[PDB]
């Protein structure tokens, strides 16, 4: 009803993989907007990332493409309760990991933004722009 205080949204903030070939973050958007739902969604690379050496992988060894660029895209929902919404369908008969293709390919989708994450990207983006 009515709260002195103020809150943020949970649920409304995932994270998507599996970076089509050029596609940017609109069509990354376009894919899961379609679904339900009008949310404010932001691709973004690795953060401050490491090196790796040149292009070779031992059992515990980094990976070439350390600090690559574009390769995941992040969505914010204007609500949690509508973000769960546009998640309850994507779940369908079974849970499973949700799986969306966009711009024609397929890339992976994460319902999930722990605090860290919810933290660092709600900052991230009230910091980059603000």
């Amino acid at each position: 009803s009515v709260s002195i205080d103020v809150e943020i949204k949970q649920n409304c903030l995932i994270k998507i993989i599996n970076i089509p070939q050029g596609t940017l973050k609109a069509e990354v958007v376009l894919a899961v907007r379609h679904l339900g739902y009008e949310f404010y969604c932001d691709y973004i690379d690795e953060n401050s990332n490491q090196i790796n050496s040149n292009l070779i992988q031992q059992d515990q060894h980094p990976q070439l493409n350390d600090l690559l660029k574009e390769g995941q895209a992040m969505i914010r929902f204007q609500n949690s309760d509508e973000q769960r919404l546009a998640i309850q369908k994507l779940l369908n008969h079974n849970n499973n990991k949700l799986q969306i293709e966009i711009r024609g390919q397929i890339c992976d989708v994460i319902s999930t933004i722990p605090e860290d994450e919810e933290k660092n990207y709600w900052n991230y983006i009230k910091f980059k722009k603000n």
